[PDB]
Parts: C-alpha cells; structure tokens; sequence
C-alpha cells in the first residue's frame, strides 16, 4: 500500500520557533492566513497548542464543499490537523531554513478510487495543494510583518 498527499515547501523570514507557535495559534493567525476557500472558521476548544479543536468550510468548486473538523496535535515542531469528519490529515511541519525558516505542508488524499477518481470526481487534489500552498504563503506574510 502507497499513499498521495498534496506536499508544498515554502520558505519565511522568520524564527520557525515563532512559525511553529503561530501555526498553533488558531485565534489570531490561523483566521488571518486563511484563503478565499475557507468560510465558517469557528475555533471550538482551545486555540493555543495541542488539545485544540477548529472546524470549517473548504470549498474547492461551486459543488464541493469539505466539512473539517480538524483536532489539532502539537509536538515538537510538527502540527497535526486531523479532520475527525473525513479521512484528511494535514502536517504541519516548519524548521530552520538559513537564515529564515521553511514549512512543509502534507495533506493527504483519499476517496474510493486513485487520483484520478480523487480529481474527477471528488475534490481536485490539484486545487487543494494550491490552496495550501496559498495558506503557507499568508503565513510566511503573517509573520514577516
């Protein structure tokens, strides 16, 4: 057995120490990184490091709306979004990158089918690896300034 899962690295001008308490911050930064794909960000328990609980609308076409309920898992400099509504995991993991930091984003597909199915069908694995990729962008923006 495999696996497939949308992977995006991208580099900020800041401490990944600071990345990784903003990327557990679910209050002040997480709502404020969000793409034009998100819609109903409610923070249900916590909102500051591991025990958190956040849900969500992640909507990747005008008939494809994710209902997320992401239980947030922080240890080390690793974050866990594990959505407790549908099989779709995402890491967040961020670390010394030079002078600067790096985050790599993995969220993992699923679905009946492969890829393809996963594409066609279901939710464009291709759109959401952008979506995210959009979200590392407003974070990296988030707390450089």
């Amino acid at each position: 057995m495999g696996q497939v899962s949308a992977v995006s690295t991208v580099l900020i001008n800041a401490e990944p120490a600071a990345v990784l308490a903003a990327i557990s911050d679910y209050q002040t930064v997480r709502p404020k990184i969000l793409s034009s794909h998100y819609s109903g960000y409610q923070v249900l328990e916590g909102g500051q490091g591991a025990g958190t609980v956040a849900t969500w609308k992640l909507q990747a076409t005008k008939s494809r709306v994710r209902d997320v309920k992401a239980t947030v898992d922080v240890a080390g400099h690793t974050v866990i979004e594990k959505d407790a509504n549908s099989s779709l995991v995402s890491n967040w993991t961020v670390a010394p990158a030079g002078t600067g930091s790096s985050v790599n984003l993995k969220t993992t597909w699923t679905g009946a089918g492969g890829v393809k199915g996963f594409f066609e069908k279901t939710f464009a694995p291709l759109g959401l690896r952008r979506i995210q990729d959009e979200v590392l962008e407003n974070l990296k923006k988030h707390v450089e300034g």
